[PDB]
């Protein structure tokens, strides 16, 4: 079998973890994890043949950043997440992430993804965030920026509701068997 690493950034409360951890388990505890402290794998077939994708969590948060390159050696596929319930988090991809990911992982290839896509059109989510003059992320945005940074692909999904996670890993591991 094919062994890869992934590791999975982006700011705080996006997302992330939820987005491992449900491509992985059929049950999880009630507990709230900051990171997937356990050797969590995703098995994908891809092109007729066995891929292991070794899961690698992420704290976003900014006194984290001394330690988190920690989390980067070896790595061959990043999941690059903003959501889309907070343009903040968008901003954040050019400024921060990209950068970061870039200097530690270099000709790495990354998946830009926005998560929480059932908040798009959330009536609570849309009027939090009109109270301040903002709307959720369009998917034309996330185009524009995976251009802007280079990424492979854009993608959006919804660790909640499941949609588009399974294409997320799929398409993570086509881009770590390209090199
Ligand atoms: N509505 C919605 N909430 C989500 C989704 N994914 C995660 N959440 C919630 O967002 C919060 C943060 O998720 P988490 O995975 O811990 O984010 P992380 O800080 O990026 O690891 C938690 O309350 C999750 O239950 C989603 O697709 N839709
Ligand atoms: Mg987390």
């Amino acid at each position: 079998a094919i062994r890869k690493k992934l590791v999975i950034v982006g700011d705080g409360a996006c997302g992330k973890t939820c987005l491992l951890i449900v491509n992985s388990k059929d049950q999880f505890p009630e507990v709230y994890v900051p990171t997937v402290f356990e050797n969590y794998v995703a098995d994908i077939e891809v092109d007729g043949k066995q891929v292991e994708l070794a899961l690698w969590d992420t704290a976003g948060q900014e006194d984290y950043d001394r330690l988190r390159p920690l989390s980067y050696p070896d790595t061959d596929v990043i999941l690059m997440c903003f959501s889309i319930d907070s343009p903040d988090s968008l901003e954040n991809i050019p400024e921060k992430w990209t950068p970061e990911v870039k200097h530690f992982c270099p000709n790495v290839p990354i998946i830009l993804v926005g998560n929480k896509k059932d908040l798009r059109n959330d009536e609570h989510t849309r009027r939090e965030l009109a109270k301040m003059k903002q709307e959720p992320v369009k998917p034309e945005e996330g185009r524009d920026m995976a251009n802007r940074i280079g990424a492979f692909g854009y993608m959006e999904c919804s660790p909640k509701t499941k949609d588009g996670v399974r294409e997320v890993f799929e398409m993570a591991t086509r881009a770590a068997l390209q090199a």
